[PDB]
């Protein structure tokens, strides 16, 4: 069974860049395209829905750093990217993306509009900071180092450079930091990643920034984690339920992770649940930009082009309505910002639940509306 995490905060790791250990290329590096009789000059659905142009009435994300720690970016007029530093390959600095999907990501945040096409960034004024965290295109040259040690897996070394990596986009300055890793494992094969809760609360306490990530999406280790029990009123988000262990999503309400939905505005088959979930925001049929920051609206696929699916570019939806919340309310904290937002989230029923948490967001009402500032500082167990 599983219970909350419990954060060192002593065991900051060190601020440092390259892989957990030595790494190489082995896959060729992708390319995003564009599905068959695409017209870009019409607004992205997502955009429709989450009304970002009359959010950006209000703010654009001026002034404000996100750092998007993902597969990199390869940066465009469009997609102003800085390198924020390379945690995959030792030579890089975040600004070469291998897996067409950071660039995307970063596009979906602060991507800058056209007057060729419809598309725009959540908050197109941002700076924008790419470290490269994550990529399929990359295997470590040495072998395991021990199968049956839970701690030499590939999740468990993705979890210690995601760790170093915070660190260094908070030291970086971001204000907002976009996570898109999930790193999932059993509980029974165990990761020790107090490293990484010592990096949240360091970007988050020390540092004043506001950590969005991934809810994940099921795939080989992310299996669904079942509903909670209702007849168990004492474990309403179903802690007690929970087969799969998701991070940093499971630092709420340190981070605010964040789940999918699709274009009829239903929670996403694939987006992973859990009691940590604390938000949703479009995840499905997307469009963003490319390489040469130009609109782009699918992967290549085994039998066809692969529409942009995926619980990091929810995430990322949440981290540039952070970026605008940030602008408008300079003063507030990480918490009080996402307070803000999980506060005007929505979704049939209400409460919170382990699939949309709050709900889905609204960038305009956390933009507008009278809401009280919250605390200042979200609770935690630390030892």
């Amino acid at each position: 069974h599983i219970d909350p995490p419990v954060i060192d905060a002593g065991a900051v790791p060190p601020d440092e860049t390259g892989p957990d250990q030595p790494t190489e290329q082995r896959k060729i590096c992708a390319t995003p395209t564009v599905m068959p009789n695409s017209n870009f000059a019409d607004r992205p659905w997502a955009n429709d829905y989450l009304r970002i142009q009359e959010a950006q009435k209000f703010a654009t994300g001026a002034g404000v750093t996100v750092a998007v720690i993902d597969t990199g970016v390869n940066g465009s007029p469009r997609v102003p990217a800085e390198p924020g530093g390379d945690f995959v390959d030792a030579a890089g600095n975040g600004m070469s993306d291998c897996d067409a999907h950071g660039t995307m990501t970063a596009a979906i945040i602060g991507g800058r509009p056209s007057p060729t096409d419809g598309f725009v960034g959540m908050a197109p004024d941002v700076r924008l900071l790419s470290l490269r965290q994550t990529s399929v295109a990359f295997q470590p040259k040495g072998a395991r180092q021990d199968p049956n040690d839970p701690n030499t897996t590939q999740t468990a070394g993705s979890i210690r450079s995601l760790a170093r990596s915070v660190v260094h986009a908070a030291n970086l300055g971001a204000q907002v930091i976009n996570i898109s890793e999930a790193a999932c494992y059993k509980v029974t094969r165990r990761i020790d990643e107090t490293s990484l809760g010592a990096a949240i609360n360091y970007a988050v306490n020390v540092k004043g920034a506001v950590i969005v990530v991934a809810a994940g999406n099921t795939g080989q280790d992310c299996s669904q984690n079942p509903p909670p029990d209702p007849s168990v009123p004492s474990d309403p988000r179903g802690w007690r339920e929970v087969q799969t262990i998701v991070s940093p999503a499971w630092y709420d309400p340190l981070v605010l992770t964040v789940g999918s939905i699709g274009q009829n505005g239903q929670p996403s088959n694939f987006s992973m649940s859990g009691p940590w979930v604390g938000a949703a925001a479009p995840g499905e049929n997307l469009t963003s930009l490319g390489y040469d920051g130009q609109p782009v609206n699918a992967t290549p696929g085994e039998d066809g082009p692969v529409p942009l699916n995926g619980t990091s570019f929810s995430a990322a939806y949440v981290s540039g309505l952070a970026a605008l919340v940030k602008q408008r309310f300079p003063d507030l904290t990480p918490a009080q910002i996402i307070n803000r937002i999980t506060a005007t989230a929505r979704h049939p029923g209400g409460g919170v639940d382990n699939y949309v948490g709050a709900g889905v967001i609204d960038p305009v009402a956390a933009l507008t509306w009278e809401i009280p500032d919250g605390p200042e500082k979200a609770p935690f167990r630390v030892k």
